[PDB]
């Protein structure tokens, strides 16, 4: 029995509107609808994963589990197990997956995070999974952000707070958060940004959704624009919209957007919006390829539409050899060569590297580097030749290529991270001296580059 070299994923977002599913919900596990959706010749073919994300659940995880399992085993004919289900409030993840892989599986976190203070916590957050499936981490986050047209920075900071405090993930990747510590990061939810044009133009853009003209209503998504502008999902993905706004449905029907104020709504507009949204973060030069996404036409108990999302993606086998796992290979190293890291900080101290990475035994401590001006007022940390040999666990090329080391520079004085990033073993050659490269984040904010070059030696 082979192991797998691909997996498919399925990403489910769903506001449920605080009200019960309909009896049918399989359009939804079947990328059916309006947007890019899956082949009808797919149909019976199982994902390897269904990673389900609602918001405004009113069913107890025994209520839910047993939907979607009975949805699942009507589609496929499957009874998929359970990986781990974690509530906040009425923000739900259940991670499901096929039989044959639940030894694949292990280390299964869950977590959750809370969003404002006083006032603003009650009810807005995320829940999260991680786990391993053989040789690759994966993590899944469920955000229901801040509601209400005027409030894109309140989600902006609601994002912030999440990738800052959601503890999943391997605890020994102590400088960095979920942006960094999985080979694939899937972050979906009711992202609750909006579509933001006048008031006054809500019969225009109801116009404009009834031709399937979405490019004049894109070009005014907030969650679009402030990725632009690098204010939030900095280096995250999202496939092209291709379905109409998944909100603000009247109910029972799809054929009626309700974006008038009421007091139920707080005498706020819900212009028609795409509320409801999937993106991902993967390592550098590792196969993520989105395959579907979409929104289900047939599910009309909220005020939201389903969303679903499909992906292939890269996984490795859990490599053993006659050396690694419990010893170094001397065949293998890495080394860095004329590094730098420039860094936007204002302050000076000294600063050293961490390079973590599961192709080491621990993680491994540089000298201090150099300081020095940039010539447009930047600090400059200079490693030159400095930089310790990397000694991995398995030399065998088949595995080491497939790996990525995690950088982390730190002020010596408080041993804070100044930032983090990733750098893929994905090279060209080996033995030869190629250029690395990799932007520094902070609390998922820009904060500095790390580059220079690697020298890779594998047993081949
Ligand atoms: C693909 C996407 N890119 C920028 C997007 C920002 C928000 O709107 C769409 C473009 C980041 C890197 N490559």
């Amino acid at each position: 029995q082979p192991e797998p070299d691909m997996i498919t994923i399925f990403i489910g977002t769903w506001n449920m509107g605080n009200a019960p599913p309909p009896k049918k919900i399989t359009s939804w596990f079947l990328s059916k609808g309006q947007g890019k959706t899956r082949d009808d010749s797919a149909d019976y073919i199982p994902h390897d994963i269904y990673v389900i994300g609602t918001q405004e659940d009113p069913l107890s995880e025994k209520e839910w589990l047993e939907i979607l399992k009975h949805s699942l085993q009507e589609i496929t004919s499957v009874t998929f197990k359970t990986v781990a289900i974690h509530t906040l409030w009425n923000i739900r993840i259940v991670v499901l997956a096929k039989p044959e892989h639940e030894n694949r599986i292990s280390h299964i976190c869950t977590d959750n995070v809370k969003t404002g203070i006083a006032n603003t916590l009650g009810n807005k957050g995320a829940v999260g999974v991680s786990f391993m499936f053989n040789g690759t981490s994966l993590g899944f986050v469920n955000s229901h952000l801040t509601s209400g047209s005027e409030k894109k920075l309140r989600r902006n900071q609601n994002y912030m707070n999440i990738l800052r405090f959601l503890a999943l993930g391997d605890k020994k990747l102590s400088p960095f958060n979920i942006t960094h510590r999985f080979t694939h990061l899937f972050w979906f939810g009711d992202l609750n940004y909006r579509v933001d044009l006048p008031t006054w133009e809500a019969e225009t853009i109801i116009q404009k959704i009834k031709q399937q003209q979405y490019a004049d209503l894109l070009s005014h998504d907030q969650l679009l624009t402030e990725r632009r502008e690098q204010k939030v999902f900095l280096h995250f993905e999202e496939e092209e919209i291709t379905f109409a706004p998944t909100y603000r449905f009247e109910r029972l029907t799809r054929d009626k957007y309700a974006y008038t104020k009421q007091k139920a709504t707080g005498m706020k507009y819900n212009l028609p919006s795409w509320c409801d949204r999937v993106l991902w973060k993967s390592y550098p030069l590792v196969h993520v390829v989105c395959q579907s996404y979409g929104s289900t036409s047939d599910i009309m108990t909220s005020d939201h539409s389903p969303v679903f999302a499909t992906f292939e993606a890269g996984v490795t086998s859990q490599f053993v050899s006659k050396n690694g796992p419990g010893t170094v290979d001397s065949q293998g190293q890495i080394e860095f060569l004329r590094c730098y890291a420039t860094l936007k900080t204002k302050s000076q101290t000294k600063f050293y590297l961490e390079f973590h990475s599961s192709c080491l035994e621990s993680f491994v401590k540089s000298q201090e580097g150099e300081n020095e001006e940039g010539s447009e007022g930047e600090l400059v940390v200079k490693f030159g030749e400095t930089l310790p040999k990397l000694k991995p666990i398995i030399s065998d090329p088949e595995y080491l290529l497939d790996q990525h080391i995690l950088i982390s520079i730190k002020s010596s004085d408080s041993d804070e991270s100044y930032g983090e990033g990733c750098i893929a073993l994905r090279l060209e050659a080996t033995e030869t001296q190629l250029p690395i490269y990799t932007p520094l984040t902070h609390h998922g904010e820009l904060t500095g580059h790390f580059q220079g070059e690697i020298k890779l030696q594998t047993s081949q």
